[PDB]
């Protein structure tokens, strides 16, 4: 049962991203062959995380997402004991060595306001920073602190709208937007 959305994900994202997304999905007991919309969402969120960490200086960001869930925690306690930051209940996506906070990245196909609220009520941990990106170019960050400069964020927004267009050109966008 091979879908069009699966082969599009394989062609749209680089192999290191696809491989990390694949291992992550099966690690949590889900199949990219059938949960193909979610497959696209993880690859997208993963690519945004990597683009984000490339937006700062050389070694400003520590990347948590994409790691195996045990090692992703391992680096968190190391960070927590090193900087004295509260250990989050949820696994965050990044750590900003410059701002000394964990970051949760969000990528949404719906309204940016509502998704932040959902992510804020679920986190309930005031320490971690929250940064939401939309497939139409809206971004929302905790305390209106968007961490990176405009150029790095604009690059992420541009790629998101390219992913949207490519899905739409293949009639897969409507299914993707309704799946979230
Ligand atoms: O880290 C996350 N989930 C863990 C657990 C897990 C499970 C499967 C595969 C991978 C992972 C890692 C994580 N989850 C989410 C979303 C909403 C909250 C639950 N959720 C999902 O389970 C859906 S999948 C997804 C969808 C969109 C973007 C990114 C992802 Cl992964 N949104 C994030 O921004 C995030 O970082
Ligand atoms: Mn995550
Ligand atoms: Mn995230």
């Amino acid at each position: 049962r091979g879908s069009h959305m699966e082969d599009f994900v394989r062609q749209c994202f680089n192999p290191m991203i696809v491989e990390l997304a694949e291992k992550a999905m099966k690690e949590y007991g889900e199949d990219p062959k059938i949960e193909t919309n979610k497959f696209a969402a993880i690859c997208t969120h993963l690519e945004v995380c990597f683009m984000y960490s490339d937006g700062g200086s050389k070694h400003r960001f520590e990347i948590i997402e994409g790691r195996d869930r045990i090692m992703a925690w391992t680096v968190v306690n190391s960070i927590c004991n090193t900087t004295g930051v509260e250990k989050p209940k949820f696994l965050p996506d990044l750590y900003d060595y410059k701002e000394n906070r964990f970051i949760e990245i969000g990528v949404t196909r719906r309204e940016v306001h509502i998704y932040y609220l959902e992510k804020a009520n679920k986190i309930k941990s005031e320490k971690t920073h929250i940064h939401i990106f939309s497939f139409t170019g809206e971004e929302m960050a905790t305390k209106a602190d968007y961490t990176l400069d405009e150029e790095s964020r604009a690059r992420i927004k541009t790629r998101l709208f390219t992913i949207r267009q490519e899905m739409a050109s293949r009639s897969l966008w409507d299914s993707f937007r309704q799946s979230e």
